[PDB]
């Protein structure tokens, strides 16, 4: 029973994910503020066995505007789904434009945004379990 390096995860995850880039007015991002997976995360032996199997939940927030002029704030929470799959591909609670006039933004969102996750999965993987079995 070996344990993944989560306090390494949150760091990145949690400021990858106040990284959310913005990009055309028309199809822009903000992060506003982000919790962090919050439960335990937990990697198989090391050393070639190294495996990721993680069990916590994360939450954060957005900001994204509009050609249309409008500002709206969603949501961003992704229970206790474990990395042990593509982050991205992972069950996000994804709240955005569905209150505001933005709709083909949240598209864009879900190939930038939730994508930009995928980037998480980078990390999480790659930082964690490169350090933890130390390549």
């Amino acid at each position: 029973t070996e344990r993944d390096a989560s306090n390494w995860s949150t760091d990145k995850l949690k400021t990858l994910f106040l990284a959310v880039q913005v990009q055309n007015e028309e199809g822009k991002c903000e992060v506003t503020e982000v919790s962090k997976l919050d439960g335990e995360a937990s990697i198989n032996n090391r050393k070639g066995k190294l495996i990721f199997f993680y069990e916590w939940s994360v939450k954060l927030n957005w900001t994204g505007t509009s050609k249309s002029g409008v500002q709206y704030k969603g949501h961003v929470e992704i229970p206790n789904l474990s990395d042990e799959n593509s982050v991205d591909e992972v069950e996000i609670s994804v709240s955005l434009a569905k209150d505001e006039p933005d709709t083909n933004l949240v598209a864009l969102m879900k190939e930038e945004g939730v994508k930009l996750l995928r980037e998480a999965m980078g990390i999480y993987i790659s930082t964690l379990k490169t350090e933890f079995t130390q390549g």
